[PDB]
């Protein structure tokens, strides 16, 4: 390194940052370091991770989780490769394996200081800027709902234009380590507002003719930060609060859910993020009492809209109908269904990759996920046509 | 202006660049400006206009055209507006009007120097640093056909992967002056090999498996730097010579065409731009014999497709169906099809605006001509999935 | 708003996020706003502020801070002018005015959320972020001497080339409040690695002859985004810290010192923001026993060197020389100076704007300490010739 | 190449662009390409070249120019490399190497199309482009003093502030091959503007209360075009008209100097490139009768000031002072200085290197020339004050 002082190796993690987590057990050699997920600020449910280690550049580094077993989704452990980065900026996956027991990332530095995650991460910052920026546009509003636990608003993104339509409802992240989550918003409000490669297209300004569009993408900025997978900083499953949220436990759920029953909802989507399948794929009210004939025709006509739109989509693969059976209502799209007997779906995105459309050097990713955000948009244009 | 010299006010309509295109009658008094359409090179047609006029600044200038209903296009003048732009790189339509005999640009330029133009051009700089970036992707390659009768590359681009599939064929710009026909490749191109906003999208990569693309962005590069509007240096309307391609009249077409021929051809798409009609149309071969009920069958399926793939896009309105009857087979996608009994047809932008969709700021520009091209993917999709 | 939730004004202050401080007394009326300057976390400092408002588009806002006069420099609140932002990435000047006792913001945001700010901010994001892809260059080197009170790393940046050459240190932001230190460290790494309009300059490049750079860019990570003015997480002012660093209390002096001590020193710099003083200006240690005279001869040439480098460097104002003789070699530059009997100068930017050269749109700001920050390489250059 | 058609090596060299310039002798077998230097349109002057290359992909391509001894500047080929791209928008050295008769450059381009210059061009794209966003600018004008031969503005940019100031001139391109000239005044006009890593800098804000500038960034448009190295359409070498400049053969000249003699002219400086000499320097007024004492002060204390703003520029070589003792006042400089009696100085830039400060990937190129521009600045500020 040039100066007796910079010589040798001085392996360092650190993660005190915005979805920072993780236990070090060990880090002196770097072929023998051994860590664990931290796991959710104050829930038994662990699998985020999300750190920084420097002093790595050209060692081979093996990096064993030793509690991966015990992890909430096990499975999402098998064929599934970490996402690392230099700079935050820049996100590409690395070889990993798993045994059954532990998960083991190998992989050598190039620079000084890397950063490992389960997933792409979506900042506080990001979020601030962006909204910061959507909100300068002519047909774009923001609303504060109110406040999460911890006192970071809830953000109501509103997009339409003057006069009734149709009132769609997209809320994302409920689950704070589906970043993919809050990509896939981010690229569906840069195609409603015209940014970039969206800016001559008019599937947009169509759409403002049938719709408006309200919008959360972020319902839980608490558990971003905090690097927790499933909940709040509460302890709560938000996807568990939609029959009886509390102003103290479940805020979050609380103002959205009262804001949805004051405006009104005609189409909902709950988007998330699924630890274990890979592949894209959405799922409905059809396995429940009280789905009309004619919400199976929507759904089913807006599951064939989608595929249209984007080949990453598909309805082959997914989960069992009584997945969910016993929480019944609690699930926001669930609900809502119920509530409003409009479609409503939860569109599930995976943490691995699409095995239909592999991508060795990104898996699934931010840009993957906000191009089917902005793709979704010609789905609800169909469909809002049609109905 | 500070300076006793620069006091006054000294106009100077100038027109020595790429694409540049005007007479000028008169120009000392900033309301008294009088023009003429210069015309094409070596043919009577008429309607392409490119000037830069300096030391304007803050003077409303009265800009008339006294040969506009000479014109090729006279009707092209009804509800249309010129365009501007201060820097090249940013253009907006101006207020103009139309008596039956004369067009009149009444505009107040806010800056020393402003060029005015019939539609946003695009300049052999941006072609050869367009295909000059394109050709570095992997699933491109750049191939010189031939050259113009002035020495210009006739350049295609081919982009798919290693292998059989569908060749499908984009040509564009036949007519020099139709500029938003390279506008639409570039918006097309950019998707297919995933820049930008298509960054994560997998339509290109399905598409791929399907077929491989063979698009010319710019058929009449002489016409273009010469700032004519419908032929080429040598005189020819190049949509006129797909029966004769001739080696020193119209080597453009005889070039490509050979390359379609030694080749094959499945799909075919002939990208234009039409004066008068304010939509965005296609063209088929219904209207003639020899076109078998699977050739409907398909072309109707596809104008579906592309509907649904744009908004911009439309069927109501277009021209009568024995338009160009007498001229047969001399038309490229009339012989396209005749040829090779596929789907072939004529896209048709507007020099004025989308009637449906309007925009008093751009008009029809580039930036939508480049959604409309990267939204036909869409419907390409569809189509080669379909059949 | 169009809906009628909406409606109504509701007006929510928040400041949990990096380097956020407020406390809010009263928030219902926009006219009426109450505020208080938080103070630091473990320190009776007060002065850094930071928050978001929301709900006021539109709305005549003013923000009282009632214990202005109670702060750490209540002389910092005359001629001065708060910060604003709509989207943290640019930053305007809003109109304030202090009466002796208290602060007033009287502005009317433009949009539903802003964001108010003691001085433009810079983030633990945005710091990662850069060092990540500074780190890449080949003439840098990122290196993690030790961990602050709450575990966020001390970087340190190596700039040079391969091989003895004067060692230069460069220390910035030891009060977390001062982010104009770590703009100033942005603009003088970022032409040392050549990026932007720095590309071509052989000024870095002349340098490397000469010397090699170690650089401390965030001196108090924690002290940052605790939304401190002065002091660590531990109530430590690290510019006390030289004499007896802590493990414990200031750590972060503690690994620095070492690391300074075990490298060696031959000119050094203490980057520092001072809120009273509308100047840019440097301190010294003339006013001390032990001062050469070869030492008064160096000082005194490159304080000529840097009026040369920047118009906004000036020796004129500064403070008088008795300010710190209490404190002796607890300071930074004065320890150093000791020590090592180099060119050791603390450098000074203002809070308010530089008088001399003011700017009513955003006063002194990043983009202005950036500047200085690449244009002190140019005295040093001479300075280095020199000596 | 995966189809027939396509399959076999056809080279193409084409060259009808902006600045285009090659005489093919051969091109049948890459490894047997026979080129000639095209030389001037009327002059016997031959130096400048400019083509594209297609069909070359991953082929070693051996060109010979046969003619290089028979140049303007055959020293110019000792130790020089051309430079080539892709994309018209990187440009890189190859491997070049000269007998003392012919020159060969010895490169296998990674893609299907190249071009290859003797210099990082400069196109009336770029300048028009240029000129049209710094005229937005609220200290800058822009003004169409006349037209070339061909047609093209002569325009002059005035940059300064409201109100005597001292009024400085600055020329570039005179000889349209000296492309690096125009580059200059890119990055000097950059700053003074305040554009990108200027935008905080206080120079030119300083500048302005001493100063207004009147820069001409391209002398010879139609000579630029027309890929000339030293004389316009007519044939003229515009730095040996400055003492009969006249309407028809040299109004370039004409109407910069009218504009000179009508507005006055206190500091004047004639960018320029060389061919031989791979150093930047300067030459001014010394060895010519009629040169005050105070004068050669003057030009001294410039000369140190600019040694002092930029490592790249140099003093210890350059011409002999006799170089042009023989055309005396025709050149600009020399005229500008005895009519005037200010500091005039010719900047020279080497078309080679810095074999000073040589970069293998680069050598000079527009990047080094804009930072010069830029640097220069600093020099001229000082030497404002100083007198
Ligand atoms: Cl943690
Ligand atoms: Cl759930
Ligand atoms: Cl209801
Ligand atoms: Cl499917
Ligand atoms: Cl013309
Ligand atoms: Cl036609
Ligand atoms: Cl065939
Ligand atoms: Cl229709
Ligand atoms: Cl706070
Ligand atoms: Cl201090
Ligand atoms: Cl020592
Ligand atoms: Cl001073
Ligand atoms: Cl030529
Ligand atoms: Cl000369
Ligand atoms: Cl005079
Ligand atoms: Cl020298």
């Amino acid at each position: 390194h040039e100066n007796l002082y910079f010589q040798g190796m001085t392996l360092s993690i650190t993660s005190n940052f915005d979805a920072g987590a993780i236990d070090v057990v060990s880090c002196e050699r770097a072929d023998a370091i051994r860590l664990r997920v931290r796991g959710d600020n104050r829930s038994e449910f662990a699998q985020w991770f999300y750190f920084r280690l420097t002093g790595a550049r050209g060692e081979r580094c093996v990096m064993t989780f030793e509690n991966a077993n015990d992890c909430a989704y096990p499975a999402g452990w098998r064929d599934y490769r970490a996402v690392a980065s230099y700079d935050r900026v820049n996100w590409f996956r690395v070889p990993t394996s798993y045994d059954g027991q532990m998960l083991t990332i190998d992989h050598t530095p190039e620079f000084d200081s890397i950063h490992y995650a389960y997933f792409e991460p979506y900042s506080e910052e990001r979020h601030s800027e962006f909204l910061g920026a959507v909100q300068q546009m002519p047909q774009a509003s923001v609303v504060e709902l109110g406040r999460t636990v911890e006192g970071r608003p809830m953000s109501l993104v509103v997009l339409g234009t003057p006069d009734a339509k149709k009132k769609v409802w997209i809320i994302a992240r409920q689950h704070p380590g589906e970043s993919m989550a809050e990509w896939f918003i981010e690229g569906l409000v840069k195609r409603l507002v015209g940014w970039g490669d969206w800016s001559g297209d008019p599937v947009a300004r169509k759409l403002y003719d049938h719709a408006t569009f309200y919008i959360v993408p972020n319902m839980n900025p608490d558990g971003s930060v905090h690097g927790n997978l499933r909940t709040n900083a509460a302890g709560a499953n938000l996807n568990r609060e939609w029959m009886e949220p509390d102003a103290e436990r479940s805020p979050e759920v609380l103002v959205v859910r009262d804001a949805i029953h004051a405006i009104g909802c005609d189409l909902f989507f709950d988007i998330h993020g699924d630890e274990d399948l890979p592949y894209v794929f959405a799922a409905g009210s059809e396995m429940l009492p009280g789905f009309t004939e004619q919400q199976r025709v929507e759904q089913s006509a807006f599951i064939d809209s989608f595929k249209r739109a984007s080949p990453d989509f598909q309805d082959e693969h997914g989960y069992p109908p009584g997945k969910y059976r016993e929480d019944a209502f609690k699930l926001a799209s669930k609900y809502i269904g119920h509530r409003f007997g409009c479609l409503s779906l939860t569109l599930e995105m995976p943490f691995k990759d699409n095995a239909n459309l592999p991508d060795e050097h990104i898996g699934w990713n931010g840009a993957r996920s906000a191009s089917l955000g902005a793709a979704m948009l010609g789905a609800i244009l169909e469909h809002v046509r049609a109905f």
